[PDB]
Formats: structure tokens, sequence, C-alpha cells
């Protein structure tokens, strides 16, 4: 797997960010994580949704460098969003959310599952620490 440079355009949700990638504006969905949502009427503004959302936004907004890391599987989902691990100054946003109990680890579709074990490890610690979601 390799990291590629990208530029923040806009944070949209806890698990969704708009980036400039290879000169094109593109919406990325964060791989392997399920964040409470501020969007979708088939929920709405769920609990911790605004919290997960502010965490992703500060994290990408305050970074000097953002990088995208595609996994081994498909790189787009059916809605046209890129499927990636997103890094803010070397720190994986996907892992940070889960470590803070602000996301669960998603149902996982091989072969897009390289960092699966790492995140499950962070998710067990957040639950052990009874953080946010896990409170």
């Amino acid at each position: 797997l390799h990291k590629e440079p990208a530029t923040l355009i806009k944070a949209i949700d806890g698990d969704t960010v708009k980036l400039m990638y290879k000169g094109q504006p593109m919406t990325f969905r964060l791989l392997l994580v399920d964040s409470p949502e501020t969007k979708h009427p088939k929920k709405g503004v769920e609990k911790y949704g605004p919290e997960a959302s502010a965490f992703t936004k500060k994290m990408v907004e305050n970074a000097k460098k953002i990088e995208v890391e595609f996994d081994k599987g498909q790189r787009t989902d059916k809605y046209g969003r890129g499927l990636a691990y997103i890094y803010a100054d070397g720190k994986m946003v996907n892992e940070a959310l889960v470590r803070q109990g602000l996301a669960k680890v998603a149902y996982v579709y091989k072969p897009n599952n390289t960092h699966e074990q790492h995140l499950r490890k962070s998710e067990a610690q957040a639950k052990k620490e009874k953080l946010n979601i896990w409170s």
C-alpha cells in the first residue's frame, strides 16, 4: 500500500471528507469505520454524530499534510466515493476516531481489510476505556 498526497476541500461528516486528489475534487468515505451520522433521514443527527463530525473536521483542517491510502480491493463504492485510509500529518484519521470511541469498526469486505486488525485493537481499547459510544 502507498500514500498519495491530497488537499482538503471540505469535511462533510465524521466518516466522509471531500478532497482534491490528482487535480480532481472527490468525496472520500473512510474505510472500515462506521461513525454516528449527522446526515440521512433514515437516522438523522444520531448521538455522537456531531462529536464525530467535529473530530474529523478539526483533525483534517489543522493538518499540514493530508495523504490518502487506498486498500487492495475496489477503490470506489457504488456512490462514486473513494474508499481509503486517510492520514493527517502521519496520523490515520480512521484509527483516531475508533480509538476515541467515536466510531465502530465497519462490516469488513475483503480484500479491503488490510488495517482491520489494527483498528479492532483500537476499538477494544476504546470500549475497555468506556469512551463516548462505549460509555
